[PDB]
C-alpha cells in the first residue's frame, strides 16, 4: 500500500506501459505544445484538465520530476526550476510584498543573503535575523508584519540546527509560512514538511543530482502555494525554467540518492572521528559527534548526520591556506554533494576580500575549513587529509 | 586588409572559437559541469577580487555560456552578452537590476503577456512606477519623460499587432534626459535589426524563438555595454532570479545560430508570398505584414528592418465564428502559441488564448474577433499556400 523510499525514488509516478513500454521515460525536450482543436486550446488558458501548454510550464518530464520529489518530501506538489536560487527567489517573490517582514536564520548561504539584503530587501521588504533554535527569541521576534520564516537546517558555517516543529508551532499562531532550505539533508535524511513546515526548497545542483553536472532547483509544498509560485514567481518574476534534459539527468541522479547518502554519511563519520582527535584542530562541527552542541535535536530531525564537516585549525588563516594547498584528492572548490570530495577555506577563498573583523560578525573563523565528503575510498580520503594536516603546521 | 569585419554568417559560425585552443575539436566541447576548481587558494582568492580571469561557478560564468554570449554580442554589435534560462529570465534579470522603488519605467503600449504580467503584478507591486506610451509618437514620449524616468522598455515590432517604434528617436530622447533604453529584439533577431547600433543601451531576446529556430529549447539573451551586462549578471541573474541556462541548451542554441541567416531568409521569403496571397483573398478583411505597403508603419519597418519578418496577422470576414472554422481546418500549420519554429504555427486568440471573455472585451487590450496570427515556418511555400487556401474555404 505504501512503497519504500528507494522504490519511489525509482518508480514513483511512471508506468512504462502508458508510454509504449519505455523503461526510462522519454525526454520532452520541446518548447511548445499544440492543440487538436481550438476548443482544446481554450481550456488550457483557464484550467480544468491537468494537461500541457508551454514548457515554461506543463512539460511531462518536469511534471514527473516534481511528482517524484513531492512524493519523497511527503508533500502535495512539486516545482522544478533552473537553480536553487531560482527555487528560492520564485518562492519569496511570490510570498512577500513591500511592508511584509521575513524572519531569517542567523546564517545563510551567501547568495541567499545577497538576495535578501541587496535584492528583495531593497524593494521595501523587512528582514530580521534570529536564532531559529531559540524558540523564546523567535516568539519575541514575531510582529504583525511577519509573513515568512526562512532558514536552512543544518546551516553554514557551524551546522547550526533549527527546531522545525517548534518554529512551526509559533508560525501557526501568527499565520506565518515556514520555508525550509533542505539542501544539506535531502528528503532521504530529513523531511521538514512532516515536521510542520509549509514549503521546502532544494538546490538540486548538490546531493539530489549528486554528480556535479547540472544546476537545478526544487520547491515542494501544499498545492495552493506551489501553484502560485509556479504561476507568479516562476512564470512572471524569474523565468528560471529547468531544461528537460537537466530534469531527466536529475531524475537519473535521484535513483541512487539513498545509496549515495549512506556512503556520504559513512565517509563523513570516519573523517569526523579522525579530525576530532587531531592536534592541529581546535574545534569541529559534525552532527554525529557526541560533542555536537545540538546532538539530541539533530537525532530528532535527521535519520543520519550527513556528508558535511566544518572544522577550525589552530593557526588561523595561514594554517588554512597551507592545508588547502597541500590537498591532492579533495578539490579546492565551492559547492558540495558531488561524488568527488571538495574543500573550502572561506577566510582565504570566498571571503578573502574582507579582513579578520568582518568575517567574525558572520561567524566565519580564520581557520574555518569546510569539507564536502564524497564517495571515494575513505583510506584515500584519510591519507589526503592527514598529509594536508602535516602541511598545515 | 584584415581590419575588415567578417560577414555575419562567418561570425555566427566561428566568432570567439579556434579549434586549436581545445585539442583541435571542431565543435566546442560542452562544459556540462556545475562547478570549477582552483590550483591554489591564491589563484582562487584572485578570482573573488577581480585580478585574474577565470571561472567561479556555473551560475555566474561557464565557457560554453561565455562563447554563446560573446557570439551573440558580436552579432548584435554590443560589448558583452549574457545567457539565461528563458526570455523572461532575460527580461526579469534586466529589470530587477535597473529599477528600485520610486523609479518609473516607460513602456510600449502593448507587450508580450508575461512581460505585461511581470510589470503590472510583479515589479510594479514593489514600488516601481509604470507608464505606457506610444513609442511611435516621439512627441508623446518626450512629454512623458520625468526626472524619475529610469528605463524605457519596448518590443519592436511589438506583440501582438507588430506596432513599431523609432529606435533611434527613442535613443535620442533618452540621451537628453538620461534613461536606459532596453529593446526586446525577439521578432527580428540581430540578423534583421540591431537596436544597439541604433542607440539602444540593452537588447533582450527570447532565444527560445528564431535564434534557436527548432523549438527544442528555452533560453534568453541580454546584450549591451560591459558595465550593464556585468551588473545584470552579478545582481539580476545571480541573486534575484537564478535563471541559469543549461550548457547543453546553450550548445544547442549555438547550433541553431549557425543557420540563422539561412532560416530567416526563408521565413521572410515564405511570409512575403503568404501575405501577398492573403491580401488578395475574398475571406480576408484585413492584413498586417510589414512587407506590404498597406502596413500602417511600412516606412519605419523598411528603415529599421533589413527584411520584413516571418509573422503575419490578418482578420477574417465573419467573426469569432470564422476563426474557429479556419483554425480547426488547418492541416499543416499547427494550432499553437509561439513563433520562430521550423514548423508553421497559427493562433486565433478569440477562440484560444483569450477565450475566457465575451464578444465584448479585449478591446480593452484592442484585439479583433477574426484576428489570426501566423508564425510562418520553413515548409515548402506551395504546401503552405495550399493549407491556408483550403482552410479559408472551410471558414465560409
Amino acid at each position: 500500500k505504501l512503497p519504500g523510499f528507494a522504490t519511489r525514488a525509482i518508480h514513483h509516478g511512471y508506468d512504462p506501459q502508458d508510454h509504449g513500454g519505455a523503461l526510462v521515460p522519454p525526454v520532452y525536450q520541446t518548447a511548445t505544445f499544440t492543440f487538436p482543436t481550438v476548443e482544446y486550446g481554450a481550456a488550457c488558458f483557464a484550467g480544468e484538465q491537468a494537461g500541457h501548454f508551454y514548457s515554461r510550464i506543463s512539460n511531462p518530464t518536469l511534471n514527473l520530476l516534481e511528482a517524484r520529489m513531492a512524493s519523497l518530501e511527503g508533500g502535495e506538489a512539486g516545482l522544478a526550476l533552473a537553480s536553487g536560487m531560482g527555487a528560492i527567489t520564485s518562492t519569496l517573490w511570490t510570498l512577500l510584498r513591500p511592508g511584509d517582514e521575513v524572519l531569517l536564520g542567523n546564517t545563510l548561504y551567501g547568495h541567499t543573503f545577497a538576495f535578501l539584503h541587496h535584492g528583495i530587501g531593497e524593494f521595501g521588504v523587512k528582514l530580521r535575523h534570529v536564532d531559529m533554535a531559540d524558540l523564546q527569541a523567535l516568539e519575541a521576534a514575531m510582529t504583525p508584519a511577519t509573513r515568512v520564516i526562512y532558514f536552512e537546517s543544518p546551516a553554514n558555517p557551524n551546522m547550526h540546527m533549527a527546531d522545525i516543529a517548534g518554529v512551526a508551532k509559533i508560525a501557526r499562531k501568527h499565520g506565518a509560512t515556514v520555508v525550509v532550505d533542505n539542501t544539506y539533508c535531502t528528503p532521504y535524511l530529513q523531511r521538514p514538511l512532516e515536521l510542520g513546515a509549509d514549503l521546502v526548497v532544494h538546490s538540486a545542483t548538490k546531493y539530489l543530482s549528486g554528480h556535479g553536472d547540472i544546476t537545478a532547483g526544487i520547491v515542494v509544498g501544499s498545492q495552493a502555494l506551489v501553484d502560485r509560485i509556479r504561476l507568479q514567481g516562476l512564470k512572471d518574476m524569474t523565468g528560471a525554467v529547468l531544461s528537460p534534459h537537466d530534469a531527466a539527468l536529475l531524475m537519473r541522479g535521484i535513483k541512487t540518492l539513498n545509496l549515495r547518502m549512506d556512503r556520504h554519511c559513512a565517509n563523513a563519520q570516519v573523517l569526523a572521528e579522525f579530525l576530532a582527535r587531531q592536534p592541529q584542530v581546535e574545534l569541529i562541527h559534525y552532527p554525529g559527534l557526541a560533542s555536537f552542541p545540538q546532538y539530541t535535536l539533530a537525532r530528532q530531525q535527521m535519520s543520519q548526520p550527513g556528508g558535511m564537516i566544518a572544522f577550525e585549525l589552530k593557526g588561523g588563516i595561514g594554517a588554512g591556506r597551507r592545508f588547502m594547498n597541500a590537498l591532492q584528492l579533495f578539490s579546492r572548490a565551492v559547492s558540495l554533494g558531488d561524488a568527488e570530495s571538495l574543500a573550502q577555506h572561506p577566510a582565504s577563498m570566498t571571503h578573502s576580500s574582507y579582513t579578520p573583523e568582518e568575517r567574525a560578525h558572520y561567524g566565519i573563523s580564520e581557520g574555518l575549513v569546510r569539507l564536502s565528503v564524497g564517495l571515494e575510498d575513505i583510506d584515500d580520503l584519510l591519507a589526503d587529509v592527514q598529509q594536508a594536516l602535516k602541511a598545515s603546521a
